[PDB]
């Protein structure tokens, strides 16, 4: 099948995460398209894809603010072709903050409001994702078995 | 009890195996509903059934491919009501191929991932099922004790 991976990454963590999940789907036969959210246009972005995975980090001094490159996509989520789409979300964060991986919850909530089909609960990585490689590959294997 | 048998059969071998099982269960007092996958709709197919038996043959030039009539169902297995359902698989194939009854493995795996309860290891027949009538009968007897 074809999978789209769109990520907003500032420090390289979410990018590394996206890339580890990309390699696992490609190994299972998927044709994978991995894109930085800074370079995509929301209008019809998901058309033609069997599975869409969205990843983003959480920022903000008081509230949950999504990663800067992802904000425009989030704000135009209704024009992407999400209704009825198989999607799953991922993000890196730090459990010391009150809303750990709060960007995953905000994206999952909006996607459910748009009628997307959430295939698996969001992968939330605390600290260095390189330390959690195993959880990352494990979650990729689970989203694949479900669809 | 009520059992549903859904099979994808091209040459008649998976069909004959489905029919032999159906008679064994009917003989043990079950109400059996046997259907060709070509005539079924996936939405809620398993509702109201105590036991669901899925049979499929394996094709494909180099990859393992499901029998054509079963493909649509397999692709929509998440809408059948498999979660918590007691199921078991069966299929005909040929040991000269690299993935002997590979469709049986693919279907068990997906059911597992959907939270179905696999009640007995799948029945894999090499060659003419007419020649393995005893294994068929013995397996149908074994699924009866497990439910
Ligand atoms: C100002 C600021 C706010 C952050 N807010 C959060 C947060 O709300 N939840 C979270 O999981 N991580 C938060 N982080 C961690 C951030 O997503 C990132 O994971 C690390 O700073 C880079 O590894 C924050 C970091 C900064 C600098
Ligand atoms: C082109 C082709 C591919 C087949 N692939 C398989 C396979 O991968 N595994 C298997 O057990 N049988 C395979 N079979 C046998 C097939 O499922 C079938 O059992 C017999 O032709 C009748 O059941 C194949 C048959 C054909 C013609």
């Amino acid at each position: 099948p074809k999978a789209l991976i769109v990520y907003g990454s500032t420090t390289g963590n979410t990018e590394y995460t996206a890339e580890t999940i990309a390699r696992e789907l490609a190994d299972a036969g998927y044709e994978v398209d991995s894109r930085d959210a800074a370079s995509v246009e929301a209008g019809g972005l998901f058309e033609g894809f069997d599975l869409v995975l969205l990843g983003c980090s959480t920022w903000g001094d008081d509230s949950i603010e999504l990663q800067d490159d992802f904000i425009p996509l989030f704000d135009s989520l209704e024009e992407t072709g999400a209704q009825g789409r198989k999607v799953a979300c991922f993000g890196c964060g730090d459990s010391s903050y009150e809303y750990f991986c709060g960007a995953v919850d905000a994206i999952e909530e909006k996607l459910k409001n748009l009628g997307a089909e959430i295939v698996q609960d969001g992968l939330r990585i605390d600290g260095d994702p390189r330390a959690a490689r195993d959880d990352i590959v494990g979650w990729a294997h689970d989203v694949r078995g479900a669809i």
